[PDB]
């Protein structure tokens, strides 16, 4: 990658539907060269895909949680427990962390009941779990994980 | 929205580049109807945009953090402190939460030094901050915020 | 329910002994209609009953506690442990909660000794309990659970 | 009070609408004597009133919280802060407690938004508040504060 | 007991060697009556004994600790664990408490090594112990447990 | 001090009323020598006094507490705050400690109300106090501070 | 640096007094080349100096502590507070850290009194300090900071 | 040891390469006497060795951690767990401590990955470990364990 690739990525992280002509006009480079650079970024794994940003509210995902998990330590518990947490419907983020907790889990549900049934009731039966503490999100001030270049 | 819209969104959340012909063939509906439904979803704000999923590793974003923030309480501190945290370069997520902490901040940096300079040194001067506790992410087990329909 | 039902309930939550004539005069509706609406609210389960508010002090219930419970996680522990806590004499409230604790228990006793014997000594033998932390209530500033309409 | 008064109260705490004839038949005492004893209990302040038990669900009170409050210490802060917390719409219980927190607050709201606006946004501006930690109630296992005699 | 007994006890809690003549002169009562009252207080168990207050420093007891204990819950653990803690040489106080810990232990030793050997190494092997947290006393501001009447 | 002094002190810490003849017979030394050694121990400050051990229960001291105090740091706060805590009626022990808290306070009261009025209400107004956490003693397993020689 | 430099450093980190002839014989290289490489490592700042490892016990440094510090946040508090902590006699390590605390301080003293006077009493007056928690080291299992190559 | 030995040690703790002539000139004593005193200090174990102070940065040791360990209590766990922690490559300090944790571990690694593999993955399999909390060092303000005489 170089300076040009970064300028292209800075645009694509926000609008993957911007036309080649418009991008070429903005960054000032041939459209053929632009297409070549983009294909190379995809081929090299820099661009792993293109997603539609869907408004969680439209799907009534109003029960947003950030759960901290304390594990029962054992050989390779981070991979085993991490994978069990990752396969729970509604869970989009699972992080192995340093601190008083071992994992931070990000999840979304429509209601308190769905959250209890799909998440809480599943987690309580996982053997590698010592206990968890769920922080309910009252307000999402910002959630733009797509922005990697500021 | 209806059952058809959900099937369309379930595909677009993963691959926004899938052709209309391929989607129409998969969900079994006219291409003209598909384009109409998609445009309506965009118009109604269900689909807020399309982003390229960039591999954070390609940008050397190896210093991943989840910071818990305790605020100095005051009238409307959640909005004021939330906005100050949201404008820090590298911060992609800011959540107002219930629990022993008031905000959870998600951020990415290339190094320990960049993290100290861009994030730590900025946060320590914000008047609404009482203190913070940063959990370093050793391993990202899963991070697919784009998936809203499981 | 409608606006009228709410006005009736707002009165009944405070004084269930208020005469039909007095209520009818206050909210301005026929006594026959009032009786009909009240019976329907009872039939529909909105009004589950009528209780006498007894002064806990008259019964010497001076040892008031709010106990936080950490559970030993397992399949359906919330229902099993919750029910074991609920059947302890003196316990009037049991809540399954989110946070560093799993249950919050509200109880009343006449003395420290009765509290130890009836509550502490029973809880310590429950297998689903990891540990508990009891907060002694020094002063009840307010306790009006009967008020559901402010 | 005596043994008879306790038997009367044990019934009234559950059903304040039970007829005098039925109560007299159950506890085995003259109806005239029963009415006299009941009036004396009311006069002496043992029975402070009669309330209708309304199903919180019927009022859509699905956002149930138990908030722990850490105060900024000062002369008589327990009374001053306690009273400010007690006047917040939706708050039915305020307890001055011993432990790592100073007050425990019980409240009910219909939604996350109402909770933020009516409770969170009011509490954050109270000068006597250092900070709070809210535990969201996922499931009410038991809530029968009316039972004072087990 | 009466007002006179309290005046006698208020003196004896400080100086058990004060002569009968001096006490009688101070509180203004016959020496014979004084001796009678004192003997009755001893007989009734109010006065359980007389001890010499020895300066801990003279015995080089410079390692003063207050240890909080978290227990592994079980039937009657408070009595069983309490008694095991009470028999450890150097331990003078063992309290079963409410809060995040279950016991508070007061102990004195001459050195860090003696403390580790006599206390730490014994406690770590007790099955009813989950863990402990020891607070080292840097300075004793006050320690007059003999004063029961202020 | 020597081996003989220790044997004398080991007896006096339990029974300061034991006669000279009985002590002399037990430890096997002349009564004149015993009296001389005892007087020297008093003169040298080893024996600071003699107290009557009064049963706290006889004085209805049923509200026993161990309060942890977090201070507002400042020059010499340990001495200033320590002395303010030490002069509160009912407080018999004040310890400056290492750990998450700065002082541990031992106190006794007859009731919850007396504890609130004499202790809680006084402590909340002390400027050097950040906050406190009170652990209520449910049961005193052991409290023999008089034993310095095991 | 290369493989040879690492082998030289692996020896020097343990014994800086080992003769050139002995080192040359061990790693198998000319003494002249060895001296050249060592001088270059010193010149390049890899080897910052040579110290005598003194047994702390010989200096009666028996009061070993690890203190966690919570700071009062402000612009550049990490540098300002860090430097104030670093200049305290007895303090050999000061670390700015991530977590519930902001600094970890390593210090050694001969006694409890010296620790209180030189460290505690100085730290309590530093304006940037909110509070501290000192962990007393009962036993040093290992302390070989000189080993950088395992 | 005496005053002269201390002056010699105060120099050697900083520069073990200072010539005998220079030291003798500085402290004002015969070179023969200086050599004798130094040899005696080594023989008596006061000076345990001489090490080269290597700049950790030169070895790319940028992942610096201070890990707190909670143990599963058992007979002699402090020695057994302490020794298991001490043998982990990268760990230079292991301290058995008083407080909410039982051990404090100091370690250095080149990267997050090396830290996870060499330290985290080894510690999670140790049976005596209940859990750990790692504090990442953002900045080393001071690290001069060689200074024992201030
Ligand atoms: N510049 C454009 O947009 C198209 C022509 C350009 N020369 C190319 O190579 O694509
Ligand atoms: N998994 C481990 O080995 C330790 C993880 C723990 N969260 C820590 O920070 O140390
Ligand atoms: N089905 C297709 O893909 C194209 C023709 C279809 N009838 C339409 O309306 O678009
Ligand atoms: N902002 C507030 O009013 C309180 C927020 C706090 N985190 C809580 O859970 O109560
Ligand atoms: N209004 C009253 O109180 C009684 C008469 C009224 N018309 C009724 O239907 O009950
Ligand atoms: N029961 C569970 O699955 C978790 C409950 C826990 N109190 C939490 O907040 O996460
Ligand atoms: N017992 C009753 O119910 C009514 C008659 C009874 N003798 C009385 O005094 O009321
Ligand atoms: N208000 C006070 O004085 C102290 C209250 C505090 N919650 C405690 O338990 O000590
Ligand atoms: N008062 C005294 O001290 C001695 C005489 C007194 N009348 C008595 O009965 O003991
Ligand atoms: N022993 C028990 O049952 C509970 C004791 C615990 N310390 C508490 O405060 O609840
Ligand atoms: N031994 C006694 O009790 C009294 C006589 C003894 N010879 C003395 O000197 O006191
Ligand atoms: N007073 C101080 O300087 C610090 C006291 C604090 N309790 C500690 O352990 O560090
Ligand atoms: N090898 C030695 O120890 C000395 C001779 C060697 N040729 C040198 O250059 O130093
Ligand atoms: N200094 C800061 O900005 C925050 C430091 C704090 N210890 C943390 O981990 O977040
Ligand atoms: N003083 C020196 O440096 C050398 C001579 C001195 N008289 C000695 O004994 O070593
Ligand atoms: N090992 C033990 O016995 C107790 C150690 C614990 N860290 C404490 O401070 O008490
Ligand atoms: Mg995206
Ligand atoms: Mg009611
Ligand atoms: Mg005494
Ligand atoms: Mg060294």
């Amino acid at each position: 990658m170089d300076e040009i690739d970064l300028r292209i990525l800075k645009i694509l992280q926000y609008n993957a539907k911007y036309s080649l002509d418009e991008i070429a006009r903005e960054i000032r480079i041939p459209k053929s060269t632009l297409s070549y650079r983009i294909k190379k970024l995809e081929k090299d794994g820099v661009i792993k895909g293109y997603y539609a940003y869907i408004n969680p509210a439209s799907l009534n995902l109003d029960y947003i949680v950030i759960t901290s998990v304390k594990a029962k330590y054992g050989k390779n518990y981070h991979v085993e427990l991490g994978n069990k947490l990752a396969q729970i419907p509604g869970v989009w983020g699972v992080y192995f962390v340093l601190g008083d907790n071992d994992f931070i889990v990000m999840a979304r549900y429509k209601t308190r009941e769905e959250f209890m049934e799909k998440f809480l009731e599943r987690v309580m039966s996982i053997p590698e779990v010592e206990r968890t503490s769920t922080q309910v999100v009252v307000k999402i001030i910002k959630e733009s994980p797509n922005i990697v270049i500021f």
